């Protein structure tokens, strides 16, 4: 593939807010590659998987209507090659009802980590680590 181009950290920074802060999820059409793969990711259904743009979108989806006012705010932006290491901190407010924990409306945080590999503008997949425990620990404060 191409790598990145010069706008690498501005286009992750537009998707990010587009696509997972504000649930643009046909968006994802302006950002993924027709293969995307999410490489790692501890816990995710498509851990491993190699998506198409639908499929993105479908897993955009479930993610988001987890936590439907989830904000990422990027903390850092590291380029290197064909890949930008986004970290990030996030906020969502418990409202809508999980596994064990309903709907409580409070605040949780987390943070993570997450390696976006590019074929020029598009990104092909991801390598992420984020603080589920923090979470986990967070939802049973609530309850």
């Amino acid at each position: 593939g191409m790598s990145i181009s010069s706008k690498a950290k501005e286009i992750l920074t537009q998707f990010t807010r587009e696509v997972w802060s504000e649930g643009n999820i046909e968006a994802s059409d302006k950002y993924i590659a027709p293969k995307y793969t999410v490489l790692h990711d501890p816990g995710d259904p498509w851990e491993g998987r190699e998506l198409d743009v639908a499929g993105y979108k479908e897993r955009v989806k479930t993610l988001r209507a987890a936590f439907p006012d989830q904000c990422f705010d990027i903390q850092g932006l590291f380029a290197d090659g064909d890949a930008v290491v986004m970290t990030w901190l996030w906020t969502a407010t418990h409202k809508e009802d999980i596994p064990g924990f309903p709907s409580t409306g409070k605040q949780i945080k987390m943070s993570g980590a997450t390696v976006y590999y590019f074929d020029g503008n598009r990104l092909t997949g991801h390598w992420q680590i984020t603080d589920r425990l923090g979470v986990y620990q967070q939802l049973r404060q609530a309850a």
